[PDB]
């Protein structure tokens, strides 16, 4: 078993990094953390802040999620991100990504106690 914010960290936190280091980055990462094992992830985000910064996030603004629940948080600055987007060559399993870094607020579900994200649901 993985708790729910450990499967966070390990699907979105890249603290190493402050930026999309290079266009390799999004096919090493994807396989790297296993998220190109059953399927190839659609589309997955990667956060290059500290985990105390991103945790900060779940006492920040409170929004609607994607889904309709209430348990989304809005951060107040941009952080630096890396879009990880499924290309048309990609062939589970040899998936393919385009990597795109950019500085955006992002939007995580938070949940349990302590309060941690547990989910990554957009960035604006």
């Amino acid at each position: 078993k993985e708790t729910a914010a450990a499967k966070f960290e390990r699907q979105h936190m890249d603290s190493s990094t402050s930026a999309a280091s290079s266009s390799n980055y999004c096919n090493q990462m994807m396989k790297s953390r296993n998220l190109t094992k059953d399927r190839c992830k659609p589309v997955n985000t990667f956060v290059h802040e500290s985990l105390a910064d991103v945790q900060a996030v779940c006492s920040q603004k409170n929004v609607a999620c994607k889904n309709g629940q209430t348990n989304c948080y809005q951060s107040y600055s941009t952080m630096s991100i890396t879009d990880c987007r499924e290309t048309g060559s990609s062939k589970y399993p040899n998936c393919a990504y385009k990597t795109t870094q950019a500085n955006k607020h992002i939007i995580v579900a938070c949940e349990g106690n302590p309060y941690v994200p547990v989910h990554f649901d957009a960035s604006v």
